């Protein structure tokens, strides 16, 4: 199965290219900020803050070096939204070498909501 088709089984996923531009978003994230992609762009850092692994810049090469540890992201909601701002998503990152893609697959973490 291709990486993009695999990812579609997961509502909480994203796929980026090698510049960390989003090329696919799962249904969960599309619900939360899909409306804003046209106006706010497709840069991963526009919508996500990297929480874990700690102290890792949002840079393809640096993420790729740590691709084997668990990842956690907090959302940056467009507009004024105390509600999903800082919603946490824990999961795993996988590198697809054929296409130079990064896949994140996760699930929301409700312990601080």
């Amino acid at each position: 199965i291709g990486v993009a088709s695999f990812a579609k089984a997961f509502p909480w996923h994203f796929i980026t290219d090698k510049r960390l531009e989003l090329v696919q978003l799962g249904a969960g994230f599309m619900r939360l900020f899909g409306t804003h992609l046209a106006t706010h762009g497709s840069s991963l850092g526009t919508y996500f803050r990297l929480l874990r692994p700690r102290g890792v810049p949002l840079d393809f090469r640096e993420i790729l070096k740590r691709v084997n540890t668990p990842f956690m992201f907090a959302l940056k909601m467009p507009g004024s939204t105390a509600l999903a701002e800082g919603l946490e998503i824990k999961g795993q990152m996988v590198f697809a070498a054929e296409s130079d893609s990064l896949l994140f697959v996760g699930s929301p973490f409700l312990d601080g909501l």
